[PDB]
């Protein structure tokens, strides 16, 4: 609690294989202040990703985290490809950035 944590959770094969679209997914937890988030994801370059999210405010049903999920081509993913994702919760000073990769 008092601290915001980021994590990055990659598409398994298998949820791969059905979509056929790989699809970043950011989980936001312990916020500090539990009032609105946002959820940016981005390719290495700096370059915006796709990303389809639901509500400009953290869900507290099930689960007290946001998510936000990014629409990537499985050649990506395939090709060994690194995404970046960076969290505004506007609580911190510092936005934080996490890499995910297959």
């Amino acid at each position: 609690m008092g601290d915001i944590l980021t994590f990055t959770i990659p598409p398994s094969f298998a949820d791969i294989f059905l979509s056929k679209s790989a699809n970043l997914t950011c989980l936001v937890s312990n916020l500090a202040t539990y009032e609105t988030l946002n959820i940016s994801w981005a390719s290495q370059s700096g370059e915006p990703l796709e990303t389809k999210i639901k509500v400009m405010e953290s869900h507290p049903n099930g689960t007290f985290s946001a998510k936000g999920v990014a629409s990537v081509s499985v050649e990506d993913w395939n090709n060994r490809k690194e995404f970046v994702c960076t969290v505004t919760h506007r609580d911190l000073p510092s936005p934080q950035k996490k890499f995910i990769s297959k």
